[PDB]
């Protein structure tokens, strides 16, 4: 499903805290407090094109695999282009 930028940025933090995650929606308002880096990182990329922060932050592909375990959306074919 489609989500655009808009939304994303209202779903920073606190009950809907989403990530722009490879082109692809998470919600994570919960793995806020799972993290071993806590919320902080998440929180900072929230409503965010955390793609890059993500999978550039030296991740294990387990960090990534569980990745594409959620998805909520993808993004709107414009926003597919901000994400860079
Ligand atoms: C999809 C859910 C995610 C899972 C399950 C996950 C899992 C993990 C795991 C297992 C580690 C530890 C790696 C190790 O000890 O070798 C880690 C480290 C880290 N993660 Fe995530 N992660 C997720 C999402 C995110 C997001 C969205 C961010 C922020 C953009 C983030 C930022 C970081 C940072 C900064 C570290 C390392 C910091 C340090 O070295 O002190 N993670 N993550």
């Amino acid at each position: 499903k489609y989500y655009t930028l808009e939304e994303i940025q209202k779903h920073k933090d606190s009950k809907s805290t989403w990530v722009i995650l490879h082109h692809k929606v998470y919600d994570l308002t919960k793995f806020l407090e799972e993290h071993p880096g806590g919320e902080e990182v998440l929180r900072e990329q929230a409503g965010g094109d955390a793609t890059e922060n993500f999978e550039d932050v030296g991740h294990s592909t387990d960090a990534r695999e569980l990745s594409k375990t959620y998805i909520i959306g993808e993004l709107h074919p414009d926003d597919r282009s901000k994400i860079a």
